[PDB]
């Protein structure tokens, strides 16, 4: 007698409600949680971070957290209307030295970054010292090429430990970083490149991932002959190949760095002065620039580390994500670096050399949490359990999801394997243009169900609107779209020179509130599960199937490894499903008729949703087209279904392109 369903699972809901672990209860010699140890111990802070009295608690957080040059006197004004939004306005501080010079004074030696080359044997740790170094002489380097304060740097950099070198020399200095995937297009590089007006550009010869060489200097020098403004290149010698460099505009990393001392005064920066952009992927028409401003984006993100990931001083947390990608920016460097702790920087993939690559990582290092995305966690799951089993792992206490909704199937992969039924699992949701965990269970406090992100965190202030109606749903059993009520401390404070694509983006659909662009609904317990983006609803004959429901009801049959699917117009129906489906490669695919297995995936989906759900066909396909930012091309196969795909695009962002060109020939 539930409106709203959760995803769906295999284990009964009766069954399917984790609480706190032992491990997320302080026992066994582990860290007492920050905040716990049940649901309403968690409301009680938050309550304080919300509404007309929640000004007292934000400004005591920010002195709390971050070391300021000078103290501010308003917590916060504007708003989403005009896209006005400051915090802290009148306060100064330098994100560098928050992120390094503060905790190389205390203690110099310390662990900073874990970096895990791409071949195993290579890695090595970095100290807060030697960070602090390469940070500084790089910095000076970038203002011999008179890069001033409000100069923006494109940074086009692989996973190798300088990366975060890189992004703390533009903030040490006032400069606004914009990073870039390596491995992008040469004409996505120009894109960005030219919309930031950047005259600087920081990358590497070349970058190694999973054994395969990204051409960053061949791509690079493709995408400047359509840069004009660029006139100084910076080149880290990663791999040491020949790779062309320009007299005069191409220099070396390590002949400028020798040249500059080891020491460089931070700008001292205004809370709002911009951070970073943030260029969005995915998308056919102009790149979107996310800017993010000081000291709310920083606060934001070392708090959401402290709280949602339980992290303390000792703590090794390992995020393997990507930095050109958000989750790279608030979760390796700026939200660990900010609590002063060990933070990892993964060069490689999950399956390089073997796909126990993941665990052999985090029993050579003892990492305390681990945080990665859904495509990482059904590829691991896809490959088998005996690349998990014989393993430690008991020094996680936190594993951590996110860039996509989490199908249970999965989650309980996560929950036996990599956590052994001892680790709190945090699905965290978020955006871009949020700049911080927006909602997620706080570890040691919330009683977690597989596939819901559950309660926001503090300062968020979220809401189900009708998407119909334009009004809010009030009340637990509602199902809408996202919206959030007040500006927080981290949120995008405009798109780059293109403020108007900002409103009408986030502050126009629904005047008065900030549109997530995600389907959700609260269950009746008050959870709130993500059901994926409004584009990828499928409206057959008047009932509305969002991606999240139907590819979990696909992966729970047998052999299902990743599933996706898309729309498409239909006569009948209005809107068609179409169903994208890979198997484990264990599966014996002439053994089992391929037409009876795409009828029990038909059947299974009917039962678990309902007698509309099902897919009028069906396409078996090795991968799935996924990007570096924990998302599947459902856009691309939209199309692709639709016929129109002679002209998708730019491919770039997906990590093994040539897929597309499979899906193509099985469509047709
Ligand atoms: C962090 C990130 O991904 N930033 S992002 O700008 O790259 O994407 C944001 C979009 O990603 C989807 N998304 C991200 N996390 C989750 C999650 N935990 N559960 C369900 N959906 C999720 C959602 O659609 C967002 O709107």
């Amino acid at each position: 007698v539930h409106h709203v369903h959760p995803l769906p699972d295999s284990v009964p809901e009766s069954e399917d409600l984790f609480a706190p672990p032992p491990r997320m209860q302080g026992k066994e010699g582990r860290p007492k949680p920050h905040i716990g140890p049940n649901y309403e111990s968690y409301v009680k802070e938050w309550a304080k971070t919300v509404g007309p009295n929640s000004d007292e608690w934000w400004a005591a957080k920010a002195r709390e957290t971050l070391d300021w040059y000078d103290d501010f006197k308003t917590v916060r004004a504007g708003g989403f209307e005009h896209g006005d939004v400051q915090w802290f306005p009148e306060g100064t501080l330098n994100a560098a030295y928050n992120c390094l010079d503060r905790h190389y004074y205390k203690n110099p030696k310390k662990t900073a970054i874990i970096y895990e080359a791409d071949e195993p044997s290579e890695s090595r740790e970095v100290s807060y010292e030697e960070l602090m170094q390469e940070t500084c002489r790089v910095a000076n380097v970038l203002k011999s090429y008179g890069v001033k304060k409000g100069d923006a740097v494109s940074i086009y950099l692989p996973m190798t430990w300088q990366a975060a070198a890189a992004f703390l020399a533009c903030a040490r200095i006032g400069a606004i970083h914009s990073a870039v995937f390596a491995g992008f297009s040469a004409e996505s590089l120009r894109d960005r490149v030219n919309d930031c007006e950047c005259k600087v550009l920081i990358t590497t010869d070349e970058g190694r991932r999973g054994g395969k060489t990204i051409a960053t200097k061949q791509i690079v020098d493709a995408a400047l002959q359509q840069c004009p403004l660029v006139e100084n290149v910076l080149v880290l010698r990663r791999t040491g190949n020949k790779v062309p460099m320009t007299e005069g505009r191409d220099k070396w990393w390590d002949e400028e760095c020798a040249k500059m001392p080891a020491y460089c005064p931070c700008e001292r920066m205004a809370s709002e002065d911009p951070l970073f952009i943030l260029y969005t992927s995915g998308s056919t028409g102009k790149p979107k620039g996310v800017v993010h401003s000081t000291a709310g984006y920083l606060l934001g993100t070392a708090l959401t580390l402290k709280y949602v990931f339980d992290a303390h001083p000792d703590d090794r947390f390992a995020c393997m994500a990507d930095i050109g990608w958000i989750t790279g920016h608030s979760y390796i460097i700026y939200g660990p670096l900010a609590n002063g702790i060990t933070t990892a920087v993964f060069e490689s993939t999950p399956v390089y050399p073997t796909p126990s690559r993941y665990w052999d990582f985090v029993d050579k290092w003892k990492a305390t949490q681990l945080y990665t995305a859904p495509t990482a966690i059904r590829l691991l799951r896809r490959m088998g359990e005996d690349h998990v089993k014989n393993h430690d792992l008991s020094s996680l206490r936190v594993l951590g999801s996110v860039g996509e909704p989490i199908n249970p199937e999965a989650w309980h992969w996560y929950n036996d394997f990599a956590g052994k039924n001892q680790c709190a699992i945090v699905d965290t949701y978020w955006m871009t243009e949020t700049g911080s965990i927006s909602i997620a269970p706080l570890p040691g406090a919330i009683s977690t169900k597989p596939g819901s992100a559950t309660f926001p965190f503090f300062g968020m202030d979220v809401d189900i609107i009708d998407p119909q109606t334009g009004q809010v749903l009030e009340g637990n059993d509602v199902e809408g779209v996202l919206v959030a009520r007040r500006p927080w401390p981290s949120i995008a404070r405009t798109v780059y020179r293109d403020h108007k694509r900002y409103l009408e983006t986030y502050m126009k659909p629904y005047p008065g509130y900030f549109f997530f662009g995600d389907g959700a609904a609260r269950d009746y317990d008050g959870y709130m599960w993500i059901k994926g983006r409004v584009d990828d609803v499928i409206n057959v004959s008047g009932h509305r199937l969002s991606t999240a429901e139907v590819e979990s009801a696909l992966i729970l049959h047998k052999g299902v490894a990743e599933t996706a699917v898309v729309g498409c117009a239909d006569d009948l129906t209005g809107q068609a499903v179409y169903a994208f489906v890979t198997m484990k490669p264990e599966f014996d695919l002439k053994a089992t008729k391929e037409a009876d297995l795409s009828k029990e995936l038909a059947i299974q989906v009917r039962k678990v949703i309902g007698p509309f759900a099902a897919p009028k066909k069906i396409y078996l396909v090795s991968d799935l087209p996924k990007t570096r930012s924990g998302k599947i091309m459902r856009r691309v196969l939209r199309k692709i279904v639709a016929g129109e795909g002679d002209q998708l695009g730019d491919l770039s962002s997906i990590a093994d392109p040539q897929i597309v060109e499979e899906v193509k020939q099985k469509v047709t």
